[PDB]
């Protein structure tokens, strides 16, 4: 905190426009958070994380992060992996804090050429 308030404020804007309380957020454990990251990425195919094993969850989100050019704080690729898989609070807050603001920009760029009426 208040990485938290930054993240929460960003979720109340587009493309999420969802009101989450400072408390409700911090009450989220490892799996709710991996879901949240997963759902954030889907807003920008959605996935119920309880239908995945945490090792391909990690890789899948790591794959997406490399796409958008995320520089993790942890410089050990495999320690980052496992921290993602374990849903570490600080690691996840770190990612969410970087990604969620600028989601409107990430979405605009992701949305491009998808729809026939809106060519690349």
């Amino acid at each position: 905190m208040g990485d938290v308030s930054y993240i929460v404020d960003s979720l109340g804007l587009p493309p999420f426009s969802y009101q989450m309380s400072l408390l409700s957020f911090t009450e989220k454990g490892p799996q709710e958070l991996l879901q949240l990251l997963s759902d954030v990425f889907s807003t920008i195919q959605k996935v119920d994380v309880a239908k995945e094993v945490p090792d391909q969850t990690a890789d899948r989100l790591i794959g997406f992060l490399k796409i958008i050019k995320y520089r993790p704080n942890v410089q050990d690729p495999l320690l980052f992996r496992q921290l993602v898989a374990a849903g570490d609070r600080e690691t996840l807050y770190q990612i969410l804090r970087w990604v969620v603001p600028q989601a409107q920009l990430l979405e605009k760029r992701a949305f491009v050429g998808y729809y026939l009426s809106f060519p690349d």
